[PDB]
């Protein structure tokens, strides 16, 4: 009997965990949803309670508290700990009944949350990969005093990694770990792209592309900020840092690939040359499902790929002059220090820019270089808590920079 | 240090797994042969043993042993154990110097020291299909006898399948033992097939192929009988029994699979519907090599694959009307007794009248066929060597009723 949280249960990750642990748990009762967290979604998470009836349900705004407190006593023979705010959420994470945490919450209360898993020695299903980007040092840091802590990888091709692994090597250690690399026998890695909605388009185009380019009837229904990196390759970027920090893989080792079928979703190298993969269609609720099963699998009954209607699978590699994102990110990557933190922040704003046409598709590579080339390595802090100061305020600087720069040309 | 027997170390597997070895040595010591095994090729195994100096020498010719004696007293600082025929082989496989014997030697010949192999408690490394086609229950009891005898899959496809198992998994079970699938959540495999020379021709031009069409210009350079069942696909028919017998795999959830590029060596569906693939260039090392290491990998400085290079991976459904040989193969496998007995004699017979231009395509699956209608399901023997017996016995009878039938018709 797995026990497990979902923080943001009703963003994008926590209704794709729901959904698969409903259909597995038809088939045998494999899952108890312990606890429930959302921002705001009071009817939701009372409709998500309805169903799951977790022990504990947290809500961040306390201005909503009395109105779920109410709606809850509609459901029969269930009594739940209600609570509110960090505060609750701290408390979640410090219960002996639960296992597993989710964390399907974006940016820095993802960072927060995952970091009072990892204190708590749970199991932390991690899909945020800005929070690996920007914090990584630090997490291993973490992870390292807090030894039965893990971090299992929920972003698609990560998790597609960490399937093509032997679990009699990945039980001798763990993600975010120096040696991972070794322990596993990894060579090298193929980290698969869509490539976005630009791929075939020139540099005078690229001039030219707007957010509604990028947004409009795309082939992949996704969230918008993701949706824009994938069209300037900045979300592969991303990818190859958080590659680099989960599985102690070299710069120099990790490889993008354009896969416009997304069907592989990455492949690892070994020391021996043989390459394995990991396949499905396009569907978060493998990589989910995954982290939460890990190391066993269970039955589910989704749809199974069919490779000879599939037919073909695509690679190219990608122009780096067409999406100077993806060098920028491998540049910050090689550089260390905070110059990943420097990149994710820019890349913030940059992005939001850009999506709400303020500037072109160059300028959000053009942003991003200049906060790159304006920051300087700061000597990193032994300290945990001093550590993680360095992060905020270096990640402030830079969304700061990033403005400055677009409020000149402006 | 791993300790190697190679038997029919002049063939195509013992002369890969000479040169995987040697590659492998010069990056670090990893293997001691210390035992090569050859029928009749004196100046070969000479030239061999003055290379890897093995301890064990074997020549199953009685008629050039002296002469072996003789080439070998010109190596420096070398007093090997010489030693012929089958007593020679059994005193290799009893040897407590030895802890991993290949085995290379093709037909249903190789079977005699694959059972002496495994009744001596060692990991067999084994490339022949037929053996595992023809004697499958009789290996599965005699595995079940000697608890630590292992069979590790080398046929190319069956390998792939073993590297894409979570050996956390694989460790508590072995090849051939009832359970295997369920104890590594296996749901399916697709097996993939190259299609062979033949796979693009109509119904027409089916008809009038010959041997020589099959052997000439060849995409891969393989042995005459492989590239003959590659032609027929029976290559493929002949490796679902071997899958279904390795890995306790129901016929019904194995699918082949035409992939002409022969990148992806065969895939593993698992239970939740993801499925996990091994890739690498055509190339015997990597199985032959994985069965050495299994459960660890070593470093190789084999090519890597370049995946953009390759750019374009295919896959479809063979034809049953063009291939009926496959058709066979499930139908004799399904209903299990002896009918894989029956039906790999058969073949052995069909595929060479085919080769030495005595019948027609569609003659080679009329003639099995008609073998498979002739024959009666025997009580399959309790007694190992009683059973062994019946397996021999019905492989006889099987060659002899394909060449009558040939016979009549001519
Ligand atoms: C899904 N995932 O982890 C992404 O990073 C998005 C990525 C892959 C999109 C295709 C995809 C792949 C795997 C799962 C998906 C689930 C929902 C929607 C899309 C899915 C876009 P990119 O490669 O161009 O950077
Ligand atoms: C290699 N192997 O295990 C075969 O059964 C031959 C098979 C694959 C041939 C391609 C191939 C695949 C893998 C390794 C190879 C090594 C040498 C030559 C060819 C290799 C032909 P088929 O699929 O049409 O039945
Ligand atoms: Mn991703
Ligand atoms: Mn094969």
């Amino acid at each position: 009997p797995i026990n497990v949280a979902i923080f943001g249960s009703t963003g994008s990750i926590g209704t794709n965990a729901l959904n698969i642990i409903r259909e597995c748990n038809k088939i045998e009762n494999v899952f108890n949803v312990k606890a429930l967290y959302v921002n705001k979604s009071v009817n939701e998470l009372y409709e998500q309670a309805r169903e799951f009836l977790p022990e504990y349900l947290c809500i961040h705004d306390k201005s909503v508290y009395e109105e779920l407190k109410e709606l809850v006593k509609n459901i029969k023979d269930y009594k739940p700990i209600i609570l509110c705010g960090d505060e609750g959420m701290k408390e979640i994470c410090s219960s002996n009944s639960i296992d597993k945490i989710v964390i399907g919450i974006d940016s820095f209360q993802g960072l927060y949350s995952t970091m009072y898993a990892i204190m708590n020695n749970k199991i932390v299903a991690l899909a945020n990969k800005e929070s690996i980007v920007s914090a990584g040092f630090f997490l291993k840091k973490l992870l390292n005093i807090h030894k039965n802590a893990k971090i299992i990888p929920v972003d698609s091709e990560h998790s597609a990694i960490f399937q093509c692994l032997d679990n009699n090597k990945v039980l001798k250690t763990k993600c975010l770990q120096d040696n991972f690399s070794k322990i596993n026998n990894i060579n090298k890695i193929f980290l698969c792209s869509s490539g976005g909605p630009f791929q075939n388009l020139t540099m005078d185009e690229l001039k030219n592309v707007t957010s509604e380019n990028a947004l409009k009837h795309p082939k992949w229904k996704m969230g918008k900020k993701i949706t824009i990196d994938s069209a300037t390759m900045m979300n592969k970027g991303l990818e190859v840092i958080e590659t680099h920090f989960l599985f102690d893989v070299d710069y120099n080792d990790i490889e993008v690939i354009v896969h416009k079928e997304c069907i592989i979703h990455s492949c690892v190298e070994f020391i021996d040359k043989s390459v394995i993969s990991q396949m499905y269609y396009p569907d978060m609720q493998i990589p989910i499902l995954y982290s939460l099963t890990w190391p066993d699998r269970i039955k589910t009954n989704l749809k199974p790929l069919d490779l000879a209607q599939v037919s073909t699978l695509t690679f190219h590699k990608p122009s780096l002059e067409h999406f100077p994102c993806i060098k920028l990110a491998y540049q910050a990557g090689i550089k260390g220090n905070f110059y990943p933190t420097v990149l994710n922040a820019s890349n913030e704003i940059a992005n939001n820019l850009f999506l709400n046409n303020k500037i072109k598709y160059f300028d959000i590579s053009s942003i991003i270089s200049q906060v790159l080339e304006s920051f300087n390595s700061q000597k990193v802090s032994e300290n945990s808590e001093d550590l993680m100061k360095q992060i905020l305020q270096i990640h402030s600087w830079a969304k700061d920079k990033a403005t400055d720069i677009y409020n000149k040309h402006n």
